[PDB]
């Protein structure tokens, strides 16, 4: 199956990955079906699928679970599952639990069997808030572990705390101790890249830490166009990515509440905001970059 090797992200075969992809909110969307043949068609190579646990938003269910795998599959796209009931937890009230996500996942094992090839497990979205981020260690490791002691071989994505951005360092410091925390080394570490940072620097020396510890690392989530508290340096993202040949996933793919990051306007794939435009067809982006996984074999 997808596996870790050299810090590296490798398919069954040995050959090397590199994650060129978006988000699809999936569960807030099920109507949005064509979204992943239309990710697909401009180029993707991986979508990253956003579920629910339960906790916070609608469970999505063994069935429908099964039936994304199989979209992802029938578009010849590896596919991130993730649980988003997590994110900002301490922070936001209605979060969950790494270990409710846990359960989660291991009530979806009967649909996630022999699909090693096609799923990356990533336990939870964004699952610590900005208060006490070094809480978030303890129960990251109870997570893999957990998850391991239930049999489940799929390679496992971890997000960081701070909302994912991981400015307090948390992560990039306790990164080897979660690594050694998976008893199969298959574990790989999600950076998401908003408003923290927007300095070429920033992303650079972030990007550095974990090559050059040899552990594995994608950018899960990144954004674009400013908020509040800054601007993003998508160029340098996507560049050093590159550069690095480092798995990147956009935030995402339309539907959002304030739309600034739908890169396809209104689910319609030929209406592409400047920001979907930036990530599919500028320098290092997804048409440029992008590579299907062997796995599926040559089209045609
Ligand atoms: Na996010
Ligand atoms: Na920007």
């Amino acid at each position: 199956g997808l596996h870790v090797q050299g810090g590296r992200l490798l398919e069954g075969n040995g050959n090397d990955f590199v994650m060129r992809g978006v988000n699809h909110a999936h569960t807030w969307y099920p109507g949005q079906t064509r979204s992943l043949a239309d990710i697909k068609a401009l180029g993707a190579n991986t979508v990253r699928v956003v579920l629910s646990d339960g906790h916070r938003w609608t469970r999505n269910g063994p069935a429908d679970v099964a039936a994304v795998i199989d979209r992802c599959k029938a578009n010849r796209l590896i596919c991130v599952l993730e649980v988003h009931d997590t994110t900002g937890y301490g922070e936001e009230p209605a979060a969950g639990t790494l270990d409710h996500a846990a359960d989660y996942w291991i009530s979806l094992m009967d649909v996630l069997a022999g699909q090693e090839d096609y799923v990356i497990v990533n336990i939870g979205n964004e699952p610590w808030g900005n208060t006490d981020p070094a809480g978030w260690t303890a129960p990251t490791i109870a997570a893999v572990k957990k998850l391991r002691a239930a049999g489940l071989a799929h390679t496992l994505m971890i997000d960081a705390p701070n909302w994912g951005q991981d400015w307090q360092g948390v992560m990039r410091a306790d990164a080897r101790s979660v690594y050694e925390a998976d008893p199969t080394g298959n574990l790989l570490f999600s950076i998401h890249m908003y408003s923290v940072f927007d300095t070429a620097a920033e992303i650079d020396d972030y990007l550095e830490a974990f090559v050059d510890a040899g552990l594995p690392l994608v950018i899960g989530e990144f954004g674009g166009p400013p908020d509040q508290w800054g601007d993003p340096d998508e160029d340098t993202m996507l560049a050093a990515a590159e550069r690095l040949r480092l798995g990147y996933l956009a935030w995402s793919w339309s539907g959002n509440t304030d739309p600034v990051l739908d890169l396809a306007i209104g689910f319609d794939p030929d209406r592409l905001s400047g920001w979907g435009q930036r990530v599919f067809h500028g320098v290092h982006g997804i048409g440029e970059t992008s590579r299907e996984a062997t796995v599926f074999g040559k089209l045609a």
